[PDB]
């Protein structure tokens, strides 16, 4: 009966070591979760980025080419 | 002295409470791997998106310089 009183205390150490971590990795995986969720909305902003600046860059070519025209060049 | 079946028992749920933590806990290590590699996926195509953005700002730079030096040859 005084093996398991000790069998018993090494368990409490390891039962609280596993606790303490499970609780930890549960932490870690809420951070995650937020954070693929920033990246969502980090890509959504940098999409429509990406859509206005097509759009002032096909407008500027067609700038270029028709005053290039009007200058007579290439 | 028969307070012994009392922990004895009590030494038996902890051996499941272990167990079971310990089981859970590598379910979460596993999530977690998880979500980290689709993080990182999630990470490279924002950069890729950087890499568009900053070509076209640059595109556009030129293209608007080209404007001015066109604008200002019309104007000579």
């Amino acid at each position: 009966m005084k093996e398991q009183l000790k069998q018993m205390d090494k368990m409490k150490e390891d039962l609280a070591k596993t606790e303490r971590i499970k609780k930890e990795l549960e932490e870690q995986n809420v951070t995650l979760l937020e954070q693929k969720n920033d990246l969502f909305g980090s890509m959504k902003q940098l999409e429509d980025k990406v859509e206005e600046l097509l759009s002032k860059n096909y407008h500027l070519e067609n700038e270029v080419a028709r005053l290039k025209k009007l200058v007579g060049e290439r």
